């Protein structure tokens, strides 16, 4: 995916809620360092719902893929109030720039 387009619906979209550095400020949604190859629900510092700390799978590609889809779909209850991304490339773009900036 396009990292540089990834970065722009990150801000524009993703922002508002959350953080992506290390050491990130939580905001209505968790900081999202270190997100990808842990589970659900593990931020340290931030109460999820049931559902987000149960849900039980590996963040990486593929989980993010279906996901940001439609999230409210993937993990019923969740507290995340956002509108599914329906393009795919818009995902991988998003993903890819999420895998970098979770990772410095
Ligand atoms: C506020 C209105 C949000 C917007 C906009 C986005 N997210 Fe969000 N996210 C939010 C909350 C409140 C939570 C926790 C939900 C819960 O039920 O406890 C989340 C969670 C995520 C996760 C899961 C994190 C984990 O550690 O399992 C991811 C991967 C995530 N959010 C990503 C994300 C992206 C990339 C967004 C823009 C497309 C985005 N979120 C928007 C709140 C809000």
């Amino acid at each position: 995916g396009d990292v540089e387009k990834g970065k722009k619906i990150f801000v524009q979209k993703c922002a508002q809620c959350h953080t992506v550095e290390k050491g990130g400020k939580h905001k209505t949604g968790p900081n999202l360092h270190g997100l990808f190859g842990r589970k659900t629900g593990q931020a340290p510092g931030f109460t999820y719902t049931d559902a987000n700390k149960n849900k039980g799978i590996t963040w990486k590609e593929e989980t993010l893929m279906e996901y940001l889809e439609n999230p409210k779909k993937y993990i019923p209850g969740t507290k995340m109030i956002f509108a599914g991304i329906k393009k795919k490339t818009e995902r991988e773009d998003l993903i890819a720039y999420l895998k970098k900036a979770t990772n410095e």
